[PDB]
């Protein structure tokens, strides 16, 4: 048999990116930007689109992010916000699938 009582439950969270980022380990901004660029180049993707759909960033802002990332320590949680989404977007196996699907097929542009 047994007797007594033990265990518990009853907690929740608000959610949101900044709380994922809060819990995050040191996400090597450089190595992520590197791997992210290389994923864009492999798939011949355009930096902006990734920045729009994933990061909510202007192309100026995304291209600066990839070009010269600040270190994780320098970045506040709002600083780390995009790089966390990049780390997870690298791990997501249908990441590029959903990203191409934004553009899908389009009509002709230039010659």
């Amino acid at each position: 048999g047994s007797s007594g009582s033990s265990g518990y439950s009853g907690s929740q969270a608000p959610g949101g990116i900044q709380e994922i980022v809060a819990m995050s380990p040191e996400l090597d901004t450089y190595s992520i930007t590197k791997r992210v660029k290389e994923v864009l180049t492999d798939n011949n993707l355009g930096q902006r689109l990734f920045g729009e759909s994933i990061l909510g960033l202007t192309q100026g802002s995304v291209s600066d992010l990839l070009s010269r990332p600040k270190p994780w320590h320098k970045l506040s949680l709002k600083g780390r916000e995009p790089f966390v989404r990049m780390q997870l977007w690298l791990n997501d196996p249908h990441n590029v699938e959903k990203l191409r699907d934004m553009k899908k097929l389009s009509g002709p542009s230039s010659g």
